[PDB]
């Protein structure tokens, strides 16, 4: 889930 979100980054 994190690099789902850090995705963003
Ligand atoms: C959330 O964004 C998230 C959590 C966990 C994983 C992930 C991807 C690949 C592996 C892997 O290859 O495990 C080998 C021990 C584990 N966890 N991705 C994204
Ligand atoms: N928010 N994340 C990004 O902007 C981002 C763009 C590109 C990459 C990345 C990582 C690894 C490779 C590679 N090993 O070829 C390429 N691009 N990460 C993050
Ligand atoms: C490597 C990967 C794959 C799918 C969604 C997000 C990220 C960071
Ligand atoms: C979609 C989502 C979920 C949890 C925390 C942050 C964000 C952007
Ligand atoms: C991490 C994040 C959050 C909200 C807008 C833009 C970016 C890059």
């Amino acid at each position: 889930l994190a690099s789902f979100l850090m995705q963003a980054l």
